[PDB]
């Protein structure tokens, strides 16, 4: 499936991958799939990032439930990266283990699918901002879904809800090399500490790239009340890195400004949704399909 070498996502027919997408927080929506994914793909993105529970803090997402979202995903070619949301935050290692439970358990809606699924382990596990005690974690589960017979490429949160990507730079590399097939690549999230400013976008995207090690902003934001949207996607753009907006739609009130649609169809984008998709260095401008698609 995908492979990771260096700095670089590699497709399966070894051509360098560049996510271009929209995260979908398809938990909390679960009824919305057959709509919203497909909606996302008309949008250009390459690449749908859904939020799964383990049934810690929302509605267990069940086998069949993540057989029929992948399975969405890649007949409207985009890769599926998946990911388990019940840990936000939590420093407990427990958090951690249930996620990787999970993935095991599931594992047959995933093996076989290498060459159009991603596995993001635990959505910002560990919400302190400690690199060693962050890569300890890792260090330790990703042996463990290895085991398992799970081959694809694995996606890690850097540690401080993904705004202490200083933890990437760190210990990244102890993490990587835990990775008995070494394909493991990392996410940082950009809001108003990781993405507040262009100099702070620039330097967070080079403390990874520059360790030679696989970057994908797996969620950012805009201003509110900042985040600079217009630096990440140029100097993604730049780079070869890897970005997906937060989000589709669903938000609660308090976060409804990063609602990209008005609608689960995507017929009437925001303001947000718009920049993302037809404006500079955005989906249409730059996202491109994984070749295992055409
Ligand atoms: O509570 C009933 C109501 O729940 C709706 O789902 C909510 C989830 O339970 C969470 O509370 C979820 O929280 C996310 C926020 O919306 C922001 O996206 C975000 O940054 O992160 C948090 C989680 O980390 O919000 C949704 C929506 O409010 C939904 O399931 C609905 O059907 C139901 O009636």
């Amino acid at each position: 499936g995908f492979s990771v070498d260096g700095n670089t996502l590699y497709d399966a027919n070894g051509q360098p991958f560049v996510m271009r997408g929209i995260n979908h927080g398809h938990a909390w929506y679960k009824d919305t799939a057959s709509t919203a994914i497909p909606a996302i793909a008309e949008q250009g993105a390459n690449t749908i990032r859904i939020v799964l529970s383990d049934g810690g803090q929302w509605e267990k997402d069940d086998i069949d439930t993540i057989r029929e979202v992948i399975e969405l995903a890649e007949q409207n070619k985009m890769v599926a990266v998946v990911e388990v949301h019940d840990a936000t935050g939590r420093d407990s290692r427990s958090d951690l283990n249930r996620a990787v439970d999970y993935w095991i358990e599931m594992k047959d809606a995933l093996i076989g699918k290498e060459d159009t699924v991603i596995i993001n382990i635990a959505n910002e596990w560990y919400g302190s901002w400690d690199g060693s005690a962050w890569a300890d974690g890792y260090i330790d589960v990703i042996p463990k879904l290895r085991d398992a017979g799970l081959t694809h490429t694995l996606m890690v949160d850097a540690a401080g809800w993904g705004q202490y990507p200083q933890s990437i730079h760190d210990y990244g590399q102890d993490v990587f090399n835990a990775d008995p097939l070494k394909n493991t690549m990392f996410s940082i999230h950009m809001y108003e500490y990781a993405g507040g400013d262009a100099n702070t976008v620039r330097s967070n995207i080079d403390r990874v790239i520059d360790q030679d090690l696989a970057l994908v902003i797996g969620e950012f934001g805009h201003r509110h009340t900042d985040v600079d949207e217009d630096t990440i996607l140029s100097y993604s753009e730049e780079t070869g890195t890897g970005w997906l907006a937060w989000s589709w739609k669903g938000n609660s009130t308090s976060w409804d400004y990063l609602d990209l649609s008005e609608d689960w169809a995507g017929q009437h984008l925001t303001d947000w949704g718009n920049r993302i998709v037809h404006g500079a260095d955005g989906l249409q401008e730059t996202s491109k399909p994984s070749t295992v698609f055409t």
